[PDB]
């Protein structure tokens, strides 16, 4: 299948080189298997998600996504027009208040939560989790991630937004994890990505085309985009059967387009995801 027109970044991740504007893609679309995203919640009545968006649990007042960064990440995971993975089931956890702040305790109680929620839910291809967040260094976050990438689900993570070693952040610095990097559309390493030896694959972050709350859309930048485009990524390889949850990251990083990338410092991987898709 091929979406002509496409965001860049959808683009990009079906193609060997930059400058393309079509996104070629197996037409299952990750069909048979679930996203959660954590994050600000997700505006589930928007059309672009076809009925196939729910919020499962809030830690608030309300369930609904005030802020809007939710909504534009699960986007990205699986929206129409503006997603990785077309046909999967999308389920809200709204850890982040409407500002997009959230206790560290709170997003702990989250990512324990989908360990367990995932049990009852119908997912033969398997599960996803998509974590568009972060802060400084913290034993309990990282060991809440390594919980919920242990129990079965794949856990993308993003770097964070400072342009420095993401070993000082959390959970971007648990190792067993997926911590994902920006890209722009010119293959340079996006100016505020963190980097390190702790990542493991970069994905598109700069100017990232959306969903967003109001039935809108936007453009917004940071590695909180780039981290859906992996978790999208996996879920679609999942439903394909390439490989599972315990091991997408792995499969991802081996299948990537290397060395394409510039402004990537010594130490860190030069690694983007990468569909392999032929027609
Ligand atoms: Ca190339
Ligand atoms: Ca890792």
């Amino acid at each position: 299948a091929a979406q002509t027109n496409a965001p860049w970044g959808l683009a990009r991740i079906s193609s060997t080189s930059p400058g393309t504007s079509t996104y070629y893609y197996d037409e299952s679309a990750g069909q048979g298997s679930c996203v959660y995203v954590i994050d600000t919640g997700i505006e589930a009545s928007h059309p672009e998600f076809e009925g196939r968006a729910q919020m499962v649990k809030t830690y608030y007042y309300s369930s609904r996504d005030g802020n809007g960064h939710g909504t534009h990440c699960a986007g990205t995971v699986g929206s129409r027009t503006y997603g990785v993975a077309k046909k999967t089931q999308l389920f809200g956890v709204k850890v982040l208040d409407d500002n997009g702040s959230g206790q560290y305790s709170t997003i702990i109680a989250g990512m324990d939560f989908v360990a367990s929620d995932k049990n009852n839910r119908n997912c033969p291809k398997g599960v996803v989790a998509s974590l568009s967040l972060g802060g400084g260094y913290s034993s309990s976050v990282n060991s809440a991630a390594a919980r919920l990438q242990s129990s079965g689900v794949m856990v993308a993570v993003a770097a964070g937004n400072n342009n420095a070693d993401a070993r000082n952040y959390s959970p971007a610095s648990e190792p067993s994890v997926c911590t994902v990097g920006a890209s722009d559309r010119y293959d340079r390493r996006s100016s505020f990505s963190n980097y390190g030896s702790v990542l493991d694959i970069f994905g598109p972050g700069t100017d990232i085309l959306s969903t967003w709350i109001g039935g809108s859309t936007r453009s917004i930048s940071g590695t909180s985009m780039a981290t859906p485009h992996v978790a999208g990524l996996a879920a679609y390889l999942m439903t394909l059967g390439k490989t599972t949850a315990a091991s997408a990251c792995r499969y991802i990083a081996d299948t990537a387009n290397k060395g394409d990338l510039s402004n990537i410092p010594f130490g860190t991987v030069n690694l983007l995801a990468y569909n392999n898709y032929q027609a």
